[PDB]
């Protein structure tokens, strides 16, 4: 429509877009939480598998070849290296990067809000994004639903011991729990209020601690509303013996899959050798909050310049 | 070890209250924050630039595209202005695929912005009052690039160009900044990168960059809104790029064509805030106020 040199949010979505950002920056001052800034670069990727990203390649020290840079796709490992570093609670405002196409909730580089609490579990740290979410988007109070629940009243089917079967009526059960999450539960929640839905299973722990109470379930929890998705947390995984060995599941999936096999960060396994205290961290898009702050139809609304005209 | 941050948790915290007070200045002058992107289709001909290149997989359909990060977010704030922004600054995070240094990251904190009816003097008198705030240092003392030379080496620059650089960098940067910020403006005709070129005098142009303690801050111009003469500029841009054996650059047509529009008359600069933290903290390299320097990240 409008010629490709126009930003594609209006001057007035640039100013409410500011406001939100200045109240979210008040809402963590307001409760102690530092603000950080990492890298939007790194020598280091991440191995979980749903993600790809951007590659660049930097002149590197002195005389060198060059290096393989990756951008980040989210500011997570870098801010456990903080935690163990004794930064104590802190969030980040970042630009983060995924090498994907635009779509109507999408775009290739995005805000991202992610920030860590020690001392808090799971359910301490929902509360505070429930909170957060109230606030900036005046919405009410959030309903919790265990990812087994969800299943079962929208599939009527247990997530937790179904068959494989059974989940059909693709040999790997995640991706097959993902598909019927997609298409089966995901439509139907969040729609008068959002909706957080915690405890996924093991198997899709990412960087997360696995139950005390229930060891087919880990401490994780994704936030749902309006049919965006808009958040992803975790108690988050101390163990470096435990992280180190998920990364390389990761890798023996990619492999298996056909997808390139991505390098270990060290640094962040030998920072979680050091120590990392007891912890809840959580991401959140900050693009798609803002465009149910503001009524948006698309993501592009409320960033300056979607990547179709950057 | 290896894991660890270049910046220490302290710097980290002070870094913070700095940023604060930078958007305070702001808030308190109604400039407006804006977030523009950190990759684009275009990128820059200025010669002296190396900017990092990635691929994107673009629409499923395609065969992709190659992108290309972010130096400063010039061109879309000019963008913006076009579009009818107002006055507006910027905390974006810049790349340049360069060594890292003393001095130097290859992804550093830009703040960038610009002022609509603002001359050139006007706009440095508000860079001056930023410095004055964060340092807690003097008032700054301006010096045109003819005066700088006329003073420090006997030479008029205007009546006497990789050489000029190589003299202003040793002759002059060495001795200016000791006790306050020195602005030198009115660099040479040959050197308005963006910048109009003065029709008071042609053999300089309206741009400006600030020092402090021997350090290079900032670099600012009054706003060349001519679009065929900035075409014309990054034309020139590359045929240099060419001469010197360095890679052409596709222009920016956006910017051109917002340019084309209309952009209204306005001053704007880029100032390193990565340095200004440095010199804030006393610290002694950029990594001591960077989270994780390109070396540890
Ligand atoms: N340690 C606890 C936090 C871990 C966060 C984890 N690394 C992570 O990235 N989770 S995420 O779900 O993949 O991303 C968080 C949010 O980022 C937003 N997101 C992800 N990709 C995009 C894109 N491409 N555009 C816009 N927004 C996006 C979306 O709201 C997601 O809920
Ligand atoms: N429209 C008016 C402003 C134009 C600004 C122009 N695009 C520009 O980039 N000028 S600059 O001098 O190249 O950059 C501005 C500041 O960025 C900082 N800078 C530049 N490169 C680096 C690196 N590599 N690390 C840290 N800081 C850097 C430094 O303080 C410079 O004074």
């Amino acid at each position: 429509e409008t010629a490709s040199w126009q930003p594609s949010a209006s001057i007035p979505n640039l100013l409410k877009r500011a406001a939100i950002m200045a109240e979210i920056r008040r809402f963590f001052a307001d409760r102690g939480v530092l603000e950080v800034e990492t890298p939007c670069m790194s020598q280091a990727t991440v191995t979980d598998i749903h993600l790809v990203p951007f590659e660049t390649r930097f002149v590197g020290p002195g005389h060198s070849q060059g290096m393989n840079l990756w951008l980040m796709t989210s500011p997570e490992y870098h801010m456990k290296r903080l935690l163990v570093a004794g930064c104590g609670p802190v969030f980040q405002l970042c630009r983060s990067f995924r090498n994907e196409e635009m779509g109507r909730y999408h775009n290739p580089e995005f805000t991202m809000l992610e920030w860590y609490r020690p001392h808090y579990d799971m359910y301490r740290l929902m509360n505070e994004v429930d909170d957060l979410l109230q606030q900036v988007l005046d919405c009410p109070a959030a309903e919790s639903l265990s990812y087994q629940q969800a299943f079962l009243r929208y599939l009527e089917i247990d997530p937790l011991s179904a068959d494989k079967t059974q989940l059909r009526e693709e040999e790997d059960r995640d991706t097959l729990l993902q598909l019927l999450f997609t298409f089966g539960v995901e439509p139907n929640i969040g729609k008068e209020k959002p909706t957080f839905v915690y405890h996924f299973p093991a198997s899709q722990a990412s960087l997360a601690q696995i139950s005390t109470e229930d060891h087919r379930v880990a401490e994780r929890f994704e936030v749902y509303y309006k049919g965006i998705e808009l958040a992803n947390g975790f108690h988050e995984l101390t163990d470096a013996r435990e992280q180190q060995q998920r990364f390389e599941q990761d890798n023996r999936k990619r492999a298996a899959r056909g997808l390139p096999q991505h390098p270990i960060d060290q640094n962040l396994i030998e920072a979680l050798k050091v120590g990392m205290p007891d912890c809840s961290g959580v991401a959140l898009g900050v693009d798609r909050l803002v465009m149910l702050a503001l009524g948006a139809e698309t993501l592009a609304e409320v960033i300056a310049f979607s990547v179709d005209r950057a």
